[PDB]
């Protein structure tokens, strides 16, 4: 559920999808930024680049109910949400963006 659920496949998979889905932000741009040749090779990210294009396309987001486009908007719209100082997937992002 959207809900405080503790089942530990929803624990490892919401943040995962979340902090792939903010590395496909990142590495859509440093992508970009060459435009000749590749800098990325984490099998999940080019999946999560397509999920997030998808979701540019796309028009409903949450209602759009497909399971990797619906959970996506879920997921970035509780951290565009987000009071992030104190929360157990912002708080590590926080930590994993400490510096650039
Ligand atoms: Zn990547
Ligand atoms: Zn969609
Ligand atoms: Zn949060």
């Amino acid at each position: 559920a959207t809900g405080p659920t503790a089942d530990p496949e929803k624990r490892k998979l919401i943040q995962q999808q979340l902090v792939l889905l903010l590395h496909a932000h990142k590495c859509q741009r440093r992508e970009q930024a060459n435009g000749e040749v590749r800098a990325c090779s984490l099998p999940h990210c080019r999946t999560m680049k397509n999920v997030l294009n998808h979701m540019t396309h796309c028009q409903a987001p949450k209602a759009c109910q497909v399971a990797h486009c619906a959970s996506s908007r879920q997921i970035i719209s509780h951290w565009k949400n987000c009071t992030r100082h104190d929360c157990p997937v912002c708080l590590p992002l926080k930590n994993a963006s400490d510096k650039r």
